[PDB]
């Protein structure tokens, strides 16, 4: 409505919480601010490995959106967009109903995209997934069954992955949890497969000594390694597997036997998003442009996985490159920033600012981290750490960001870095 | 005088020289503000060690203060502080000549105190100084004479010494330099003597893999290690050592001969400031609040190397921890503000923030630097990082911090760590 405008935010993870707040903070009790998304619980997604080797409970990592929000003023319906027409600026959900909207703000993170390899499903095979708890909670019941029953572990992320950390971290947990079982000498093969063109590449051309650190650790766990790999097929729980060489030519085709599996999938865009004509790339991204908005819709902003971002490299095997939480959270201040300035009619100048990939892996009582920045080397920033204090980092961060997403942001997020002051 | 008060700043270093800035731009022009320093131009030290072994010219890292300052209103004076009477507020310079202060600031760094060691004073024998570019043009002198006639090297770090990453750095480009040379086969033995517990202890209980890296490097060079070790004296052009164990004992001896040496002192006080009356500590170091107020002058305050910083650990030989470059600045910040406040009526109440150690060595093509905090462990941030991003950081830093030190600071310092926005 004119003068009343009304902004939906499509998603409520770890963009999309933080976007409704920030946007009603902005635009204050003057505007409509509707969050939309497919749970009605919020997440805390780096969490998700622990839940899939048994470490976590979804009660610990979960929790529903609906007061948490609407004591701030925040319309919330805990449904999924199945179409967006941009013309009308009308979203259909998938119990039938639509709704209008003056800005769109998209935050929808990935589609787990299954289907590059047929039988991978984590309901057609024995190759699970911890990218949400649901997966998690499902990975580690499959887990259970092979302390039952036990088999071959195969563990790694697939061509087209964009997110390594979890892999290297659910690996080493689980190698991990089967010692604390006194079960690992059960286990016939271990196997790590990956995308990446070497060990620790991480889809960043890797980031300090991350080849050398994670290497040592899959050998201490006495688990064997294959790069430059593709999976082709998931099949009568076996697992075929094709590894290439520099130059794309393939160098050996391997069949895994698999009792227990994980493979990080390639990420594409939602089907709502990917679906709206001229809106996105081949792979479903949302093209927007340094401030977050749309290229072709201009009421339309996106942030967090959701968005396109070119690559700056190629490797053997497709990879991709991560999009991880400080980013998206630039994205977000700057996309609620710009809408705002819209709202008021100015452009909004704000950006997302330097491309940065954090990420901390908590392996029980010690963890791993790395910052780089930026994409390309040489970097101003290209660090990987381990310890205990990564391990206390991490715990100290997710209880933070949870009691965040309950009591609201405004607010220039990010005053955690600024434990100095 | 009332009103019109006048504040001095003694020591143009790392922290005076901004401190003078910052000053000047705080009270404006209705206040005066005084530079008072030992040398007529700013060194930037970090840089030392390259000189030492002709990396670089003195005219790289060095240039005279008074046009730049004065540029900006600041009083310069080209004289060391021989007295400082707090009483009466006023300070007597070499020359004789006695300046009156309504507020002092007190960046006088350290003493090199050689004669802790009877021999070490880089004029009476071999063994040389890399903490001062006159000093550090000397070692490069007794360097050049180690080519033209091959003999043993020294190189470490003394008992109660606080700052050991240079001793690393120049231990390795020497080493570097003599391959450079040719020259490196005609070394009949390459020592490192320190008073660390271990290898890459730091004086801050390490950083990340500090011992593991810096272990591996002084072996690459072949270089032989011994800790905890304290020089007793240097005679005759030989090094006198003592080796303890974990309980001070002594399990130990060594002569060592030295044809080029250099050793890391022990730092105090200087003279005028130690002087002082119930004004430092034994050491000789400033006792200040967390608002860098001394305790027991009202109108004297203190930041850098000059200050007190409690130990928290006691080492089998004694040993300080470092006090870098951003936590000075921290300090200055802080100082600066309390001390308009008080020319306004008010408490300050900025301090110093979280103690921190931050430390840049470049090795050439590459180099090696850490962040840790806070001082006790378990830290908040814990990492010791090596590549050539690191060597290209120090250039940089070195780039701008010679830069602002001649345009002016104003200037809530280190909008360099905002490479983000
Ligand atoms: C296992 C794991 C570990 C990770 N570890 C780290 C880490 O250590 N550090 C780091 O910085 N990053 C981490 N990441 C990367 C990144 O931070 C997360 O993936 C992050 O959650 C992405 O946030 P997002 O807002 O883009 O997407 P999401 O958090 O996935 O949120 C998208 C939301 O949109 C909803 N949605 C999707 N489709 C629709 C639809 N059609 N209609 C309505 N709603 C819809 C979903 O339910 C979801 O709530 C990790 C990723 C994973 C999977
Ligand atoms: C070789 C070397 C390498 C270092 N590397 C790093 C690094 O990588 N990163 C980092 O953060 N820190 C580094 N440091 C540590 C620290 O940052 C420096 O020592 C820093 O210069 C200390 O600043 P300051 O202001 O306390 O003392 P200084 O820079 O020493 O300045 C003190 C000033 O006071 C003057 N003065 C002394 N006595 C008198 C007197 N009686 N009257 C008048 N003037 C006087 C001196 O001439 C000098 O100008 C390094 C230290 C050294 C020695
Ligand atoms: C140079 C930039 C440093 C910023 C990061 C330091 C502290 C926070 C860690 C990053 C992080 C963010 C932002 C984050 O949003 C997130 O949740 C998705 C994490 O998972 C635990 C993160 O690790
Ligand atoms: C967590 C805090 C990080 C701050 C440091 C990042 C960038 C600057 C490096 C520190 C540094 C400072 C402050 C500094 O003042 C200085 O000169 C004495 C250095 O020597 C090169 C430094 O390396
Ligand atoms: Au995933
Ligand atoms: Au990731
Ligand atoms: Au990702
Ligand atoms: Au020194
Ligand atoms: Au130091
Ligand atoms: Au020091
Ligand atoms: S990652
Ligand atoms: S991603
Ligand atoms: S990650
Ligand atoms: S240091
Ligand atoms: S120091
Ligand atoms: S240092």
């Amino acid at each position: 409505m004119r003068g009343s405008a009304h902004v939906v935010i499509l998603g409520a993870g770890t963009g999309g919480m933080p976007a409704a707040y920030e946007m009603k903070e902005a635009l204050g009790s003057g505007h409509e601010v509707t969050l939309i998304s497919a749970n009605d619980y919020f997440q805390f997604v780096p969490s998700n490995p622990w839940v899939g080797v048994g470490w976590k409970e979804r009660d610990d990592i979960a929790f529903p959106i609906r007061h948490y929000v609407e004591r701030k003023g925040i319309h919330f319906i805990a449904q999924s967009a199945e179409q967006i027409d941009a013309e009308a600026q009308n979203i259909t959900l998938a119990d039938g109903n639509t709704v209008h909207y003056d800005y769109l703000m998209i935050a929808t993170g990935p589609k787990l995209a299954f289907e590059n390899v047929p039988g991978s499903d984590p309901h057609e095979g024995p190759v699970q997934s911890i990218c949400t708890v649901d997966h998690a909670e499902r990975a580690f019941a499959e887990y259970q069954a092979l302390l039952r029953e036990p088999g071959p572990i195969v563990i790694g992320a697939m061509a087209g992955a964009s997110c390594f950390g979890p892999a290297y971290e659910y690996a080493m947990i689980v190698a991990s949890d089967l010692k604390k079982r006194g079960m690992r000498d059960k286990i016939p093969s271990f196997t790590f497969i990956t995308s990446e063109p070497y060990i620790g590449h991480l889809g960043i051309q890797g980031v300090g000594d991350s080849k050398g650190i994670l290497t040592k650790g899959l050998k201490e766990e006495g688990i064997e390694a294959y790069t430059n790999c593709k999976v082709t097929k998931v099949e009568d729980n076996k697992m075929y597997v094709t590894q290439v060489d520099e130059k794309g030519e393939t160098i050996k085709e391997m069949v895994l036997p698999v009792k227990f599996g994980m493979m990080i999938p390639a990420f594409k865009g939602v089907p709502a998003v990917a679906g709206v004509e001229g809106l996105c790339n081949p792979g479903g991204f949302v093209l927007v442009d340094e401030h977050q908005r749309s290229k072709k819709y201009a009421n339309i902003f996106a942030a967090g996985i959701a968005i396109a971002i070119p690559p700056v490299e190629t490797t053997p095997v497709p990879t991709g490159a991560p999009k991880t939480g400080y980013m998206i959270e630039s994205m977000v201040s700057a996309a609620v920033h710009n809408i705002k300035a819209d709202l008021e009619g100015r452009k909004g100048e704000q950006t997302m600012g330097t491309w940065n990939a954090v990420c901390f892996a908590d392996m029980g009582d010690r963890g791993a981290a790395f910052i780089a920045l930026p994409q390309l080397k040489p970097r101003k920033v290209d660090v990987f750490a381990y310890g205990r204090w990564v391990h206390l980092a991490k715990v100290a961060f997710e209880k933070y960001f949870i009691r965040k997403m309950k009591m609201g942001v405004s607010e220039p997020f990010y005053e955690k870095v600024l434990f100095k002051m």
